[PDB]
């Protein structure tokens, strides 16, 4: 039977905590915001290899992330999702004139900027709200499991604390 | 500032860097490249697949945040160039997800074309050929050995 155990195993490769059954399998939906670089880690007791990480800008659930956490799901393993918002986003405050202006400035043809202003400013509430909204799209969505934990945190961008604001399980 | 990034690696942000959601980039990113807290927007997906979504991120990076440089950095061994189909669909069936559900699903993400190179070179591309990036942002394309740090340039702009 060694010889069977020893074929098996040079395929066998640990990767992450997705390839041990009694480690959490988690994945995490946060914003490109520079100040949750090494902070959020942190604050999450996390590390190398504990989660898998998907950011986008003001950890919005769109297809694109949907597609990702499927991805963690099915291929991955994991089985809880947690969605981290932050204080003082702003993407819940954006500027869209002085956006305009300068989308208008280099030329981008009216076209463009107009699907931009539909597609990325009017839509969005704000911080807790948005956090709450996208736990729902995850929990809505066929592309998720109700077996999939799903939980919705904000996180104070200049102390680390974390704040729930809904805990699935 | 791609080119200090190198020199690191041998051993308000303007930048912005588009990466995997692979949890063995944690940290090890951060210390490769020489990028901690406040030095960089980060955006995550799937195998650093430039879509609509990393577009538009990118693009909120450069007209609201003042950003001016991006740097794609794809990973050896990423699981978007290695995806078991058939265990995954078996994975999909097993947790009750529905036939529909589970087609449309594998068309549109589980059969993705190119190797990590080929894709971090169509990902600058993409954002390159963007009407919502300026032609003056500066775009780059990189390819670090998860296990190692080590950086390899594929793209280098201006
Ligand atoms: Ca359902
Ligand atoms: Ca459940
Ligand atoms: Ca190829
Ligand atoms: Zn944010
Ligand atoms: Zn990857």
């Amino acid at each position: 039977i060694i010889k069977d155990i020893l074929r098996e195993n040079q395929d066998f490769r640990f990767r992450d905590l997705s390839d041990l059954k009694h480690s959490p399998k988690l994945c995490i939906i946060t914003c490109m915001d520079s100040r949750l670089i090494d902070l959020l880690e942190r604050a999450l007791g996390i590390g190398r290899g504990d989660a898998k990480v998907i950011k986008n800008a003001g950890n919005i659930v769109d297809d694109g992330v949907i597609r990702s956490a499927a991805v963690a799901i099915y291929a991955l393993g994991d089985n809880e999702i947690i969605i981290v918002g932050h204080t003082d986003c702003g993407m819940a405050r954006l500027d869209e004139d002085l956006i305009v202006s300068r989308m208008r400035e280099l030329g981008v043809e009216e076209e463009v900027i107009e699907n931009f202003s539909i597609d990325v400013l009017n839509p969005v509430g704000d911080e807790e709200e948005n956090v709450i909204e996208g736990v729902k799209r995850l929990k809505s969505s066929p592309l998720i499991p109700e077996s999939i934990g799903v939980h919705g945190l904000i996180i104070d961008i200049n102390t680390g604390r974390l704040k729930p604001l809904y805990l699935d399980e």
